[PDB]
């Protein structure tokens, strides 16, 4: 039995657990309705995502749950991120209460906005990056290293709010989920084991290659073991197809083989802040 935290605890009565969302990318987790969630409509159901346990779940899968429960709560809240906003804990299974992003991950929602109506702009583009830089910039100050940072692991909400997910989870290379996150792995990172936020700064950039490609595929045709050759030797991928200078030397910084040469995630807020300004 669990211990109980009264400030983040939601009553039973409160949630209706609803559909699955998607598959395991983040855990079983499903749609929910929670009553009482907004503060200013005490009768009003929120949809909210939620994290539970496999009905054979282990001690290690119930521990891991709670760590994870744990740190989003030392990490703290933020605009940019996937917030906690309660749980069910006594009598019962755990429920972990999460913001839930109704138009799915980065990478979809760029897929799909490809052509038509809802076509995304360049400013909008620059606009993403931004939010999503600013989240980060948010973790780093918070001491969080996320360790996979990737389109496929920001979630975009009903008013198009980026936020990241799966950052303060715990933590071959052939292997495949449908997608190979050696792509998205520093050098060092890759090579040495060695995470810092200076690693993750990689990997914005690869995401932001993500952005102007519309949710492409980092380094396309090039097998893993290829990969491992390609980076040693200083090859990048390249710009992508109507982008502009100035943001694709952004990317090229962000993927520089020294770590410290690498921007900071504040210096890419004040980057990216300074292309929405001018263009
Ligand atoms: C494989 C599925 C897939 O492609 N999906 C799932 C779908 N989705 N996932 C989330 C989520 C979440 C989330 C994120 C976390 N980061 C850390 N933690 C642990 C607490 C520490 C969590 C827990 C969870 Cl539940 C959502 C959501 N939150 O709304 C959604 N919404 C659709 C995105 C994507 C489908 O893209 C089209």
């Amino acid at each position: 039995e669990l211990p109980a935290d009264p400030k983040w605890e939601l009553s039973r009565a409160r949630l209706t657990l609803g559909k699955p969302l998607g598959e395991g990318c983040f855990g079983q987790v499903v749609m929910a309705e929670a009553i009482g969630i907004d503060k200013d409509r005490a009768a009003k159901p929120v949809t909210v995502a939620v994290k539970m346990l496999k009905d054979d779940a282990t001690d290690k899968d119930l521990s891991d749950l709670v760590s994870e429960m744990e740190m989003m709560k030392m990490i703290g809240k933020h605009k940019n991120i996937i917030n906690l906003l309660g749980a069910c804990t006594q009598g019962g299974p755990l429920y972990v209460l999460m913001e839930y992003a109704a138009k799915g991950n980065l990478r979809e929602f760029l897929r799909a906005r490809r052509s038509g109506e809802e076509q995304l702009t360049f400013k909008d583009l620059v606009s993403c990056a931004y939010q999503v830089a600013r989240g980060m910039e948010y973790l780093a100050s918070q001491k969080c290293i996320h360790r996979d940072l990737a389109a496929r692991n920001v979630l975009v909400t009903e008013d198009n709010v980026m936020k990241i997910a799966d950052f303060g989870l715990a933590r071959y290379k052939k292997t495949t989920n449908g997608r190979l996150p050696v792509k998205w792995m520093a050098p060092e990172a890759l090579f040495d084991r060695v995470y810092t936020h200076q690693s993750d700064v990689w990997s914005f950039g690869v995401l932001l290659w993500e952005i102007f490609t519309l949710g492409g595929s980092p380094y396309p045709g090039i097998p893993v073991e290829e990969l491992f050759k390609l980076l040693k030797e200083g090859h990048r991928m390249d710009k992508p197809a109507n982008c502009t200078h100035d943001l694709y030397m952004i990317m090229r910084e962000c993927w520089h083989a020294a770590p410290s040469q690498r921007p900071t995630f504040k210096q890419l807020v004040e980057d990216l802040d300074r292309v929405l300004t001018v263009t």
